[PDB]
Parts: structure tokens; C-alpha cells; sequence
């Protein structure tokens, strides 16, 4: 709960097998509940899909909750409450950081960012900055590519 979900078109076959260490391959757009559907995070813009690995089928992240339950190519959307979203930030400034290579989990970039923000208290976007002090719902359309299996 806290998450409507809308097929916006029909994946090719059934479900997936989402088992634990499945890769899972898609393309996400973020969107801020505005009636602009404000843009904040769009996967394709950046060019690359998104990649992540199912960390225990058991237990599963915010994120697995809703691509688990989808299908190859299929387009849905899953609008978000505001109590899934106070974290989408701090996520979407380690996205961004790993779209220009850095990876922030090595040394200099950690310990960087960590002392920018310490510093100048700021996540190092602006909307990232807007979006944490004025907390709100959230929409993702979510495109799922392709699953592969450990
Ligand atoms: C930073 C460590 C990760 C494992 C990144 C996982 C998070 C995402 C890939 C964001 C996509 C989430 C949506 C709700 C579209």
C-alpha cells in the first residue's frame, strides 16, 4: 500500500523469474504529482538502461517490490506515496554520479561527496535539494527490458 500501479502496455509472456541474483534491466522516467508531470530522473535521456541485481527474493527494496512485478517490455507506471519518496535523493545523486563513471562507493568520491555535503549541505543538484526539503508523491514509469538469472 501506498502504491497504485497502471499497465500502460502489455509485456510478452509471464511472469518473470525473479529470483534472488536475477539482473534486471530497465528504463525508468521519475516524475514529480505535478500537472507538468515534472521531469527528474529519465533513464533513455542519459542514454543507458538502469541495471540491478535482486538482492534476496525474500526481502526486497522498494524498487524490487514494484519491477518484480512486472513483465518483459512491459510500460508501467507506479505512482508513488510520499512516505516511499523521502529517500529518492539521496538514490537519484548516486544514479547521476554513476551516469559520469565515478562510483560512489570508491574512496575519493565517498569521502568527496561526503565532505561536500557536510560543507555546503547539499546532495550537489539543485532539484535533488528542492525535492528533499519539500517532501511529495512520486511517479515512475518503468520499462521493463530484460531479466537474466545468475
Ligand atoms: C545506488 C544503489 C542501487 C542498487 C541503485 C538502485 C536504485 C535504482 C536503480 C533506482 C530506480 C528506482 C525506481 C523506483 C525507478
Amino acid at each position: 500500500e501506498g502504491v497504485k500501479k497502471t499497465i500502460l502496455h502489455g509485456g510478452t509472456g509471464e511472469l518473470p523469474n525473479f529470483i534472488t541474483g536475477s539482473r534486471v534491466i530497465f528504463h525508468f522516467r521519475t516524475m514529480k504529482c505535478d500537472e507538468e508531470r515534472t521531469v527528474i530522473d529519465d533513464s533513455r535521456q542519459v542514454g543507458q538502461p538502469m541495471h540491478i541485481i535482486i538482492g534476496n527474493m525474500f526481502k526486497l527494496e522498494v524498487w524490487e517490490i514494484l519491477l518484480t512485478s512486472m513483465r518483459v517490455h512491459e510500460v508501467a507506471e507506479f505512482w508513488c506515496d510520499t512516505i516511499h519518496t523521502g529517500v529518492y535523493p539521496i538514490l537519484s545523486r548516486s544514479l547521476r554520479q554513476m551516469a559520469q563513471g565515478k562510483d560512489p562507493t570508491e574512496w575519493h568520491v565517498h569521502t568527496c561527496g561526503l565532505a561536500n555535503m557536510f560543507a555546503y549541505h547539499t546532495l550537489g543538484y539543485e532539484d535533488l535539494d528542492e525535492l528533499q526539503k519539500e517532501p511529495q508523491p512520486l511517479v515512475f514509469v518503468i520499462e521493463l527490458l530484460q531479466v537474466d538469472a545468475p
